[PDB]
């Protein structure tokens, strides 16, 4: 009954997982919702973390970091964060706890940490297996991430808006064999396909029909007019769902877009919500996803330690 | 001729924009001496992916081996000074420990990510400390707090601003004994503080670190004093390796840290700072990303001004 946590972190993934290492290193009282597969978990080769071999899963790293945070004291729910609702001193966290005949339990606490990420589109074809048999392998979605991976490669570019599609004069630094895809998604303007037109890069805007290869290794395109390209690499650029639905209920957040906007200390404008990772304003990296964790839970412990009172030794 | 970017020190930080760079597509130079402050760290605790006992020493091996995999270049040496020469920087690096040479590289940007040694109390045998540092005798609190828990520990702190850290340790523990180690005579104000607190000050010069296998047991003092403490918190301050900047003009301080920006970017344009050199949390996770984030901003930088690769047919 009385129990209040001093932080929740939602999402049990890299920066979460980050924050609650160190909320519990620092003393505190965390909870961590996970609902599990997340982002990080369909990344099959983490390419440029310190530390980390480069063909690493997110998998294993999730595994590996979820025990060092109930190691060091960590407390772990496997469920679905639903709403988020502003108590004044306090925040309470309602949770989906079961798949089927689900429980909502609601939790208190001091803090509560946004760290549940986003998740990338795909395009829809007609079995979404021939998409997984490539994302995450030689079918990429972050191009900070495996553009070094591509190098002078022939390339696909799958795009849904003209926004989008300007991703092929930043991607043009890697290769310059670029084809946009639309998967017969918006209609390009005339501007926009005279500049590709200008660049060199092939368009082709019917609905993407299969992914050929073997072995997660990509070798070409097939599209549901007939068109059969080959490409031996590619980039998704279809935009994400944003896994921020539990903050309606509360007021006085800023946004940039669909992100959240935070301080150095990676605190929301709200004073007990901090975000990490992919739901702030900022570059989308595993690194950066486990700084903001550090620096969240490092804030969170200033101001639960700075409001108790000191521990004298008593003679 | 020209690099994109240099790496000054191959460390937690540096090696993370050597990383980023290399896999930019950018031509970076990473220069590390050896033997810095990461590897003296015997156990990186809160880092995700890596186990709690991983020893610094290991990570460097391990990412310098990836930085050069990406295709990063490293040269063994001691940077010496950057000189501003308007659309470059040059970098002076000794070379060689007995017989020196001091060549000089030419780049675009340069990362200072150089960081910090701590300073440790001076006894007739460093081993006796070495012994226990980076053990069980701590020099960062956030890093081994959690290690500390409710133990008989020793703050081992110089002058009065240094002595208020008891006062954050005092969370972990409230079993805190000050040690002054003979170097400043505390104030009456700062006395009264600690006697209300009940942390003991003994202000003579310390001997010798008593424990076995690296484990703490007690501390001996030069005036005799004898005592029982598991553990401690060494806060004498470090020295900053930033001697290399002297020359350069319109860079920003606060204390002794560079002042930067939100990618990691000093005030001079063409120079950021990583990690402890800049102001902000000394961490491998923030090192870490100040490296990607820094890398980023230099890509975008060349980037836009390059021409378009264009498909030709
Ligand atoms: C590069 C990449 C590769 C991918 N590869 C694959 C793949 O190979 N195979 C695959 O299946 N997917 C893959 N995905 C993910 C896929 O695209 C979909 O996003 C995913 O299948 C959605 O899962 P879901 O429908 O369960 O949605 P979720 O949002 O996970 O779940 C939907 C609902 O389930 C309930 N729920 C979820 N978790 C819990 C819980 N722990 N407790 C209680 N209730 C819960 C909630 O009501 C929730 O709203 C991949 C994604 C990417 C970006
Ligand atoms: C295929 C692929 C490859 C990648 N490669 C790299 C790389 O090489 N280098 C790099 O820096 N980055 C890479 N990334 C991106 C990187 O994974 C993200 O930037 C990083 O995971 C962000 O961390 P996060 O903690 O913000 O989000 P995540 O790590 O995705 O963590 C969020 C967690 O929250 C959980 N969650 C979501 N909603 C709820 C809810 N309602 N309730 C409870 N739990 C919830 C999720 O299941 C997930 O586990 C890659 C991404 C993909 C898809
Ligand atoms: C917690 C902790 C534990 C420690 N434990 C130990 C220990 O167990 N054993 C130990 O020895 N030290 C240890 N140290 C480090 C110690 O305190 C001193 O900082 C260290 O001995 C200084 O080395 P140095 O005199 O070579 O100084 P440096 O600054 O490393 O070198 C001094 C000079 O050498 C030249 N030089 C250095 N490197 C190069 C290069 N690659 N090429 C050309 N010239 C170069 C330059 O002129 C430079 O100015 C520890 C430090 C800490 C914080
Ligand atoms: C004993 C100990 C335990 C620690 N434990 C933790 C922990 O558990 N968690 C945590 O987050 N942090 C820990 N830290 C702190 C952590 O090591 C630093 O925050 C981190 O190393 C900062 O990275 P950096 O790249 O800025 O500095 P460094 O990792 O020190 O990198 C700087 C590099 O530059 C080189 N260099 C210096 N001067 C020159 C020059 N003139 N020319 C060429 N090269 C040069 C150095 O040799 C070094 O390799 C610990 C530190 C110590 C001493």
């Amino acid at each position: 009954l009385d129990t209040v946590y001093d932080a929740i972190v939602l999402g049990g993934g890299m920066g979460g997982l980050s924050a609650a290492i160190y909320l519990a290193r620092y003393g505190l009282k965390c909870l961590v919702v996970e609902k599990g597969r997340g982002r990080s978990f369909w990344m099959q080769d983490l390419r440029n973390y310190v530390g980390l071999d480069p063909d690493t899963p997110g998998r294993d790293i999730i595994t590996h970091s979820t025990q060092q945070a109930l190691h060091w004291g960590a407390d772990l729910l496997r469920g679905y964060v639903e709403d988020v609702t502003d108590e004044g001193d306090t925040l309470a966290v309602k949770v989906k706890v079961g798949k089927k005949d689900s429980l909502y339990p609601i939790f208190r606490t001091k803090y509560v940490i946004a760290a549940t990420g986003i998740i990338d589109n795909l395009p829809q074809l007609e079995d979404m297996q021939n998409v997984y048999d490539y994302a995450g392998y030689t079918l990429h979605v972050c191009m900070i991430c495996d553009g070094f991976d591509m190098w002078d490669q022939k390339a696909v570019l799958i795009a849904g808006t003209e926004g989008q599609i300007n991703a092929a004069f930043v991607l043009n630094w890697f290769t310059p064999y670029i084809t946009v895809l639309t998967h017969g998604l918006c209609t390009v303007g005339d501007e926009m396909k005279a500049k590709l037109a200008d660049h060199g890069y092939p368009l082709h805007e019917a609905a993407i029909t299969k992914f050929l290869g073997e072995d997660h290794k990509m070798s070409g395109v097939e599209l549901v007019d007939g068109t059969v390209m080959e490409a031996t690499t590619g980039l998704i650029n279809m935009g994400s769902v944003y896994h921020n639905h539990y903050l309606k209920g509360i007021e006085g957040l800023e946004w940039d877009g669909e992100n959240l906007v935070t301080n150095d200390m990676a605190q929301t404008s709200h004073p007990r919500i901090f975000a990490l990772g992919d739901l702030k304003k900022g570059l989308n990296q595993v690194s950066v996803a486990v700084a903001d964790g550090t620096l969240a839970a490092t804030q969170i412990w200033r101001n639960i330690r700075r409001a108790s009172e000191p521990r004298k030794w008593i003679h």
